């Protein structure tokens, strides 16, 4: 998680909206989280990892150890039970909620970020890139 | 608590950077802080309570269960170990580090939301009220 520490801006995003609807977003939400354009900050200390994500939708963030299966409460307000691992060099994060299950992978290409959101077949594609 | 759950405005401080000196924040930073009017935000979701802060420096959002001990990075990065409790009405907040500690009272008043914070023998107080 030491090649994950800095800032980040969105470069591109696709199929987010897509990705939205199927976790069970509102409409109008979907329209004003889609539309923003986020600034995601991770930042490590001793075994703490903190994922700050200040978007102009809303200002989610968690911090957090690996492994270790924490309470966390999702920008688009839902309750959920999530737990983050080092899994094959990327940050998988995955959700639980009402039986339900989302699945937040955070890997490294190059000089970018990619973020990959699995709901059940649509998966979404955001693009980072260092502030 | 639900006596908490609500937007809050800060109206007024004193003893803030006399408070913040006593828990070793740098002069630089010590202003910037002082110079900010955060709106602290309080909410519940069952047994989950999440408190937080954005202003022109440093966002903060501390989720966290009564009573159970959680892992917290301050706004002024500090890596303390908190503790919340309900006593006597009030949101009694503790904050473990380095063998020192600081206690943080969310207590009402009125209309008004006081808080009073205990850094050896300084305390700043502040008081906000509804957005
Ligand atoms: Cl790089
Ligand atoms: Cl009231």
């Amino acid at each position: 998680c030491d090649a994950f520490v800095g800032t980040w801006k969105l470069v591109s995003s696709e199929n987010f909206d897509d990705y939205m609807k199927e976790v069970g977003v509102g409409f109008a939400t979907r329209k004003v989280a889609g539309m923003a354009k986020p600034n995601m900050i991770i930042s490590v200390n001793g075994d703490l990892v903190t994922i700050r994500s200040e978007s102009t939708f809303k200002n989610t963030e968690i911090s957090f150890k690996l492994g270790v299966e924490f309470d966390e409460i999702t920008a688009d307000d839902r309750k959920v039970k999530s737990i983050i691992t080092l899994d094959g060099g990327a940050l998988v994060q995955v959700q639980k909620w009402d039986g339900k299950s989302t699945t937040i992978k955070r890997k490294r290409d190059g000089d970018k970020l990619v973020v990959e959101c699995v709901m059940k077949g649509v998966t979404s594609t955001r693009v980072y890139e260092r502030a």
